[PDB]
């Protein structure tokens, strides 16, 4: 089929696999028990990230949606990604600064809602109930933001610096990356139709693989993950 957004798959799954490939050796390699956790859920974000970037580079997790009278094209299969990369990520955030276990369901409960809700609205018919799912949406990532910053950076300043300054660079990343992905979504394909498909699909690549990818080359290089 050759659509024009097939080049970015390509590299995000590269860069994806190269990633976890990476994360996968050096993670062999650790001892530390509390390292070994870090790694795990660490080395497995980007190997999600990698299944999907390829299925889709191959044609799945591709359908048809109509509204605003067009067939748009709209990739489900990154819903299938972010449902359980998302959380994964947020729970290295939690175990980093040991939040409590309320906290953690909590988040991943409102990661969950922010996934669900996000997809809806990427498969509904009636242009504006789009736009409400993607604001409920919002909310829910709004709600992790600011736990993020509010609740956690708080936790945070309880523990060694190197744990706290790690957590901060991580916290920064996370929210300059994850606040851009409702503008995006807003503006492209699945909302507004006015970014493309091809250059949309750039710009998710480039979040993902910061998001992914740069946050765990920071984390896994720090020596906060050791127990
Ligand atoms: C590795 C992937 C990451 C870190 C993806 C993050 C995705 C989000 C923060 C998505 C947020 C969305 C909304 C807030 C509303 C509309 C739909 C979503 C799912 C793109
Ligand atoms: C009301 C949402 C505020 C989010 C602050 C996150 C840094
Ligand atoms: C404090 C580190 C800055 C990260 C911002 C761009 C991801
Ligand atoms: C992080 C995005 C907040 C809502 C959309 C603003 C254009
Ligand atoms: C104490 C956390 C409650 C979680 C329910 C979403
Ligand atoms: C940031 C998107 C700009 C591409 C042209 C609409």
């Amino acid at each position: 089929t050759g659509r024009p957004e097939w080049i970015w798959l390509a590299l995000g799954t590269a860069l994806m696999g190269l990633g976890t490939l990476y994360f996968l050796v050096k993670g062999m390699g650790v001892s530390d028990p509390d390292a070994k956790k870090f790694y795990a859920i660490t080395t497995l974000v980007p190997a999600i990230a990698f299944t999907m970037y390829l299925s889709m580079l191959l044609g799945y997790g591709l359908t048809m949606v109509p509204f605003g009278g067009e067939q748009n094209p709209i990739y489900w299969a990154r819903y299938a990604d972010w449902l359980f990369t998302t959380p994964l990520l947020l729970l290295d955030l939690a175990l980093l600064v040991d939040a409590d276990q309320g906290t953690i369901l909590a988040l991943v409960g409102a990661d969950g809602i922010m996934i669900g809700t996000g997809l809806v609205g990427a498969l509904t018919k009636v242009y504006s109930y789009r736009f409400v799912w993607w604001a409920i949406s919002t909310a829910a990532m709004l709600y992790i933001l600011y736990v993020l910053f509010f609740g956690f950076t708080s936790k945070a300043e309880s523990m060694r610096p190197e744990v706290a300054s790690t957590f901060k660079v991580l916290r920064n990343v996370t929210v300059v990356l994850w606040s851009a992905y409702p503008v995006v979504w807003l503006i492209g394909s699945e909302g507004a139709g006015i970014v493309p498909l091809n250059i949309e699909t750039l710009l998710f690549m480039v979040l993902d693989v910061s998001a992914k990818v740069g946050f765990g080359l920071i984390l896994l290089r720090s020596r906060a993950i050791f127990g």
